[PDB]
């Protein structure tokens, strides 16, 4: 109505039915829109985020359609704090749904997820669009077991110098390749890198990549031309899948449009 552009949500719309938790930008909450239609709403802390160049990033985010993508709904941004506005996802975020030890994966169920997120990236990829923080935490799960890919691009609106950057204390060293820890060198190719991670942290339940090491000693191992090595859970082929997107050389590395050949390869001789 009067007084909301097509990227704005009246907050007057929302019915606020329970608090999900606290994340970075600080708390995000379970509601309907107009009564009728789940959303997440993500209040964002004054100071927390570079609020006018993420509301003009949002026109470009909603465009944003695809299955595996946690939808950009809308904003609010009338008033502090702003809301952002999802797709609501009843199963939480990917990270502790891999940990809980009851769900019982089978491999097939774990190279879904990984298919999921790679269909997102290959979309994201098409248009373009580096995600720059991809990693199973930035992952959600629906209520059919669906995994989609959120908070695409966010990392570039924070204002806490922790996150951003190799000198902060909070930035994603070990999703990152040796050109990004080296030279802040980020492309196409080191979203791949973090893929390769995200599959790893699939296939190994969740577990923290490079559990035993400090992010100084990841970063050293990493220049050194070493990685992770096989999660028991991961077959040989898809070992090698996660493996070819840590080449030391960015350009040897493989696309989204590739990586997703031969996931659907491995399905197909995996089931
Ligand atoms: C019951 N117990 C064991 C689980 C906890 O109760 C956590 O439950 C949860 C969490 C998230 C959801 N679903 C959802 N859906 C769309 C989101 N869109 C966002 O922009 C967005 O930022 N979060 C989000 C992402 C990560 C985290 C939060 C919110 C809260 C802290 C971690 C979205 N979370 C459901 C259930």
């Amino acid at each position: 109505g009067l007084g909301y552009g097509s990227w704005e949500i009246d907050p007057k719309d929302l019915t606020f039915l329970k608090e999900l938790g606290t994340g970075q930008f600080g708390v995000v909450k379970y509601g309907k829109w107009r009564g009728q239609y789940d959303v997440a709403i993500k209040m964002i802390k004054e100071g927390s985020m570079s609020e006018d160049e993420f509301i003009e990033e949002a026109k470009v985010m909603m465009n944003l359609s695809h299955e595996k993508l946690v939808q950009l709904y809308g904003v609010c941004t009338k008033q502090r704090p702003i809301f952002i506005i999802t797709e609501y996802m009843a199963n939480g975020c990917l990270l502790n749904y891999l940990r809980e030890m009851r769900h019982r994966f089978q491999t097939q169920q774990l190279l879904e997820m990984c298919k999921d997120v790679c269909e997102a990236m290959e979309y994201l990829e098409s248009k373009q669009f580096l995600h720059r923080d991809l990693a199973a935490r930035n992952c959600l799960v629906n209520d059919q077991g669906v995994v989609k890919v959120s908070d695409f691009g966010l990392s570039r609106y924070v204002l806490d110098d922790e996150y951003t950057s190799s000198v902060g204390s909070k930035f994603p060293v070990r999703w990152s390749p040796p050109e990004v820890l080296m030279y802040s060198k980020f492309s196409s190719k080191s979203d791949i890198w973090a893929f390769g991670v995200l599959m790893w942290e699939i296939y190994s339940l969740g577990k923290m990549p490079y559990e035993r090491f400090t992010n100084s000693e990841t970063a050293e191992h990493i220049a050194q031309g070493l990685r992770l090595y096989r999660p028991h859970l991961a077959s040989e082929k898809v070992y090698t899948i996660m493996y070819s997107c840590w080449h030391e050389k960015a350009d040897e590395r493989p696309t989204f449009k590739i990586l997703l050949s031969n996931i659907l390869d491995v399905m197909d001789e995996e089931s």
